[PDB]
């Protein structure tokens, strides 16, 4: 069925920016909260940011608040993660995910659909 696909990943110098995008193979008439998570070796996948189905509410993980911005565009059926002031510590595979519930979209188990990930590496 529905496939989420991340793009915009890369290898950039610290202090640089990237903008990730998550596109889907189909549109839904329903409300889906969307989220980004990241995973590095030696770690559990961790929540980074989420946005409610209507775009009005956003939450960020404590390590990225103020530096990253999540936003979504209905006409293009795409969700974005603007990542500024990148640090070495942000290096990870980033995944996008869709959840029918905004509260649980930050839980590892909450989302109903996940992409396969895009790699982001930040060199010092
Ligand atoms: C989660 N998702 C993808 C989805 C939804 N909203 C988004 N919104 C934005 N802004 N960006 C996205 N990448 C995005 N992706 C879905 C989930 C279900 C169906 C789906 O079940 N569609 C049925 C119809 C039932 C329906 O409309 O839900 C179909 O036949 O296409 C489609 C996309
Ligand atoms: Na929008
Ligand atoms: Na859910």
């Amino acid at each position: 069925q529905v496939q989420l696909v991340e793009s915009g990943g890369g290898l950039v110098q610290a202090g640089g920016s990237l903008r990730l995008s998550c596109a889907a193979s189909r549109r839904s008439s329903r409300s889906w909260a969307m989220a980004w998570f990241r995973q590095a070796p030696g770690k559990e996948r961790e929540f980074v940011a989420k946005i409610s189905g209507d775009g009005r509410l956003t939450t960020y993980g404590d390590s990225v608040k103020g530096r990253f911005t999540i936003s979504r565009d209905k006409g293009k059926n795409t969700v974005y993660l603007q990542m500024d002031s990148l640090k070495p510590e942000d290096t990870a595979v980033y995944y996008c995910a869709a959840d029918d519930n905004y509260v649980t979209a930050s839980w590892r188990s909450g989302p109903d659909y996940w992409g396969q990930g895009t790699q982001v590496t930040v060199s010092s």
